[PDB]
């Protein structure tokens, strides 16, 4: 039976600050830890890849969940989406507000419906079905976010490959600051924010949402490898077909079937971190390779 | 350059009674010839699919606009979106209630906003700015649907073209399915699954059960084998192919290269469709039931 492996990402956006670095560090190395962990006892991709976008949407420190960004009303309005490399089984809710865990949330609809994406008011009625707490838009907006928006007036994901050789995706995000309210980017939309499929492989993504959709980013990428490049050949050619095709940036994360695993990206930075072998690499500049405490 | 095409299509479902068989025909060859009348006085090939598909929204007889399915809570929310092959630029709206044209609130997406996609909310709120009128929900709502969404206690519209300039595009719109969840979301929003447009390979608009879309990414999914090496015919059997065996589903598109040719082709029982080009209508819905007219 396979190896397992977890790779997670946060934005793949602008440089950050020389101080905030370890802070966003520890963000990266934390969600891969409880990813990781999970795969350790026989946990499944779909349990890894939620459980660490499950970490970062409740750090405040990323733009998911708690974190989020502001729309142009000062306003919290989130996306997610996961998906099980198997069956092609998925999950995904745009422009929802209220809630802590967007994933967990993509998760539900996924598990039980037999719908594949809900949006905003009946995407609330399903949370609260599912009796999902309500909290406060102040328990997900930071001091920061409005700061960074009135001037103006992030993404986190995760793929995953199994003990039994699943591969899975996650993603979700508080969008780009200042958005129309109501936009959807590309998190909850399949093979533009991730993709999963036992056939091929896994990829989240991030950078410019608008971007990622057009290009189809995430399947894309796949695509490359389907005709036989490498995982790192594959991203290359993915995100600089993004850039001179629509001048959008971005980074993308995968693992193929058989366990290869690449961090690319063509922004400035994109944190990233990966554990395999009791081993766990960690970066956000242009990398540790370093034991699993 | 090149000779203009307009490609059109409605759900894909199934048996079809002969007495809807003709308002059926009727208004597909209505969206035809109304987007090719279009492409014939100089237009663009995203002008063209908005004109095809507006006509199957405000015709009853289709799943998008007036006539579109119920949702488990007796509203309609719409889908609809709109791609430019050209720069690839695109525009999109999902779970939108009350507005008579969808498909116009995604080009509208296309043009007038720094984005792609938005929803429920956000986009009545566009829509209030906009200028797009707020029409009563009942218009919208028809007693088929009304009768079917009892029984329950399926549609999609489409077009692609080719224009004269040689760029290509598509738009898609849909009610959804019947005694959907609220605020349920299929295919017909999402790039690469229930539309692609890349001026570079050519564009196609999908039909069917929106969660299958999805999940394979169908419309792209067709593309990409064009991009291969394989015909028109051969890429959308196989797309299609996949559908039904990965994920057991059925449904259509259309498509049409960046060569001229075109192609519609189901794995659903049905699916009405038409095309015009060189100065024809071609029309059907059972598989090879094909009748050519000539378009004035
Ligand atoms: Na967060
Ligand atoms: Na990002
Ligand atoms: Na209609
Ligand atoms: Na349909």
């Amino acid at each position: 039976h396979m190896n397992p492996i977890v790779v997670v990402h946060g934005g793949g956006a602008g440089p950050i600050s020389k101080d905030r670095k370890e802070r966003v560090h520890q963000g990266m190395v934390r969600a891969a830890t409880v990813g990781y962990g999970i795969l350790r006892e026989g946990g499944s991709a779909v349990d890894a890849v939620e459980g660490a976008v499950v970490a970062l949407e409740d750090d405040p420190e990323f733009n998911a969940g708690c974190g989020s960004v502001l729309n142009t009303n000062g306003e919290v309005e989130m996306d997610a989406s996961i998906m099980d490399g198997k069956d092609l089984s998925a999950g995904a809710v745009s422009a929802v507000q209220c809630i802590a865990n967007p994933i967990k949330l993509a998760r539900l609809v996924m598990e039980k419906t037999p719908h594949c994406f809900l949006t905003d008011q009946g995407a609330a009625q399903f949370a609260a079905a599912m009796g999902v707490p309500e909290i406060p838009g102040e328990k997900l907006v930071t001091e920061r976010n409005k700061k960074r928006l009135e001037k103006e007036k992030g993404t986190v994901g995760a793929v995953a490959l199994d003990c039994k050789g699943n591969v899975a995706y996650a993603t979700s995000t508080g969008g780009i600051v200042n958005k129309m309210v109501g936009r959807v980017g590309d998190s909850p939309c399949l093979g533009a924010g991730g993709y999963a499929d036992n056939d091929i492989g896994a990829v989240s993504t991030a950078g410019h949402g608008e971007s990622i959709l057009k290009v189809n980013l995430a399947r894309l990428t796949l695509f490359h490898i389907e005709q036989g490049k490498t995982v790192e050949e594959a991203a290359d050619l993915s995100l600089g077909y993004m850039k001179s095709r629509v001048k959008g940036l971005g980074g993308l994360i995968v693992v193929s079937k058989t366990g290869d695993w690449v961090a690319k990206w063509t922004s400035t930075s994109m944190p990233w971190a990966a554990a395999k072998d009791g081993k766990l690499h960690f970066g956000i500049d242009p990398t540790t390779i370093t034991d699993l405490p």
